[PDB]
């Protein structure tokens, strides 16, 4: 999570607990359905969660074969609104919009890497 520490944002791993709440309320819905969705947006309104963090949270709540699919959809959205000119305050000299998103106080460029990794678990692979 990104939380205040000092006079700033900082990165600080999260709590056991945090976790286990997610997990608890996740556990019955379908990965890429609204209702995951909002779940986890509200997740991420909580915590603000760094690339990082949403990997790890992935872990506990879902299966190899989705993770794996959700995360070569959201690379391909990322380089895709790169190259359509979609982001906002991202210049890719100064590195990826993962790299680029797991700073603190970057909070307008991890917004938009945290809106993609959402919309990434729609149209999972199916049939």
């Amino acid at each position: 999570p990104i939380i205040s520490e000092g006079n700033r944002n900082r990165h600080r791993a999260w709590a056991l607990r945090e976790l286990q709440d997610i997990k608890k309320e996740i556990e019955n819905k379908a990965p890429g359905s609204q209702v995951w969705i909002q779940t986890l947006r509200l997740a991420i309104l909580q915590a603000d969660p760094t690339p990082a963090d949403l990997e790890q949270l992935c872990q506990y709540i879902a299966s190899p074969v989705d993770q794996t699919a959700h995360m070569t959809s959201l690379t391909a959205a990322i380089a895709a609104a790169e190259a359509a000119n979609t982001l906002q305050g991202f210049n890719p000299q100064n590195g990826t919009l993962t790299q680029q998103s797991a700073q603190p106080n970057a909070g307008d460029l991890r917004s938009q890497y945290q809106n993609l990794w959402l919309q990434a678990w729609k149209n999972l692979p199916t049939r």
